[PDB]
C-alpha cells in the first residue's frame, strides 16, 4: 500500500492568490502523513488534474485521495471535479480512488471568521449561487457563528450582498479563500458604504487562517482514511 494525496484547489490568474493557495497546500503537506502529496488546480493555474493526478501514479501511489480546497458543495465539488477525475480514473483503472469534501459546516471554520473579526452586533458574511446545499451550508455556519460568539444577528449573503449594505456595528465578513475581483468589489462597495454608516467594520477574507488549515486537514484525513469506504470513488 502507498496513499498520495491530490489536492484540487480552485486555481486563480491573481498572483497574490496563486501565491496564497500554493504556499498553503505546500504547508498541508508536512502536516499529513502521506508519502506521495500533489497540489492540483481545476482551473488557470498549472498544474492541472490530468498532471496532478499522473504525478501521484508516478511515485508508486496504489491509492489516491483526492480533496477538494473549497470552502462550498456546488458545482465544482459535485460535477466539475469528479469528471475530471473519472477521465483519470479511466486512464488508470488500477489505482483505487477516494474522494473527498469540501469544508462545508465545521465549527473550525467558524473560529477562522472570529479570528478575522477580532482584527477589528451584527455580521454580514459575503461569499458565493443557485445550488441549494449552498443554502443549507451557508445558514449553517451563519446560525454556528451567531452562537458561538454574543451578536444579534448573523445575515448571510451568497442575497446580492451589494443591496444588504445599501440597507449597530456591522462586520462584513468576506467568506472567501482568495482575493480576487470578487474581494476586490466587495472592498470597494464597503469603503464607500464607510461614508454613509461609520459603523460598518470590513474584515479581511477568512483566507487560509489556522483554523481553515485544521478544516482541511480534517477532510484529507477522512478522505485519506476512507471509513467504511464512505469516500470510494468510481
Ligand atoms: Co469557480
Ligand atoms: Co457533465
Amino acid at each position: 500500500m502507498k496513499q498520495a494525496i491530490l489536492y484540487v484547489g480552485h486555481g486563480s490568474r491573481v498572483k497574490k492568490a496563486q501565491q496564497e493557495a500554493a504556499a498553503f497546500l505546500e504547508g498541508c503537506k508536512a502536516h499529513v502523513s502521506a508519502p506521495v502529496q500533489e497540489i492540483s488546480f481545476l482551473e488557470l493555474q498549472e498544474p492541472t488534474i490530468e498532471t496532478g493526478f499522473e504525478a501521484c501514479v508516478k511515485q508508486g501511489a496504489t491509492h489516491i485521495a483526492v480533496v477538494p480546497l473549497l470552502l462550498l458543495t456546488a458545482a465544482h465539488a459535485k460535477h466539475d471535479i469528479p469528471e475530471e477525475i473519472a477521465r483519470a480514473a479511466s486512464r488508470y483503472p488500477s489505482i483505487r480512488i477516494s474522494y473527498g469534501k469540501p469544508i462545508g459546516i465545521d465549527e473550525e471554520v467558524v473560529k477562522a471568521v472570529y479570528h478575522r473579526m477580532k482584527d477589528i452586533a451584527r455580521v454580514v458574511l459575503i461569499g458565493r449561487s443557485s445550488d441549494p446545499d449552498v443554502k443549507r451550508d451557508v445558514t449553517g455556519i451563519a446560525n454556528l457563528l451567531q452562537n458561538m460568539i454574543p451578536v444579534k444577528e448573523v445575515i448571510p449573503c451568497f442575497p446580492n450582498y451589494k443591496e444588504v449594505l445599501s440597507e449597530v456595528t456591522t462586520f462584513v465578513v468576506p467568506y472567501l479563500l482568495f482575493t480576487g475581483m470578487l474581494m476586490n468589489e466587495i472592498e470597494r462597495e464597503v469603503q464607500t458604504l464607510k461614508a454613509d454608516n461609520p459603523n460598518v467594520y470590513l474584515s479581511s477574507y477568512i483566507g487560509f487562517h489556522p483554523h481553515v488549515k485544521n478544516a482541511f486537514l480534517n477532510r484529507v484525513r477522512e478522505t485519506a482514511e476512507n471509513p467504511e469506504g464512505q469516500f470510494d470513488f468510481d
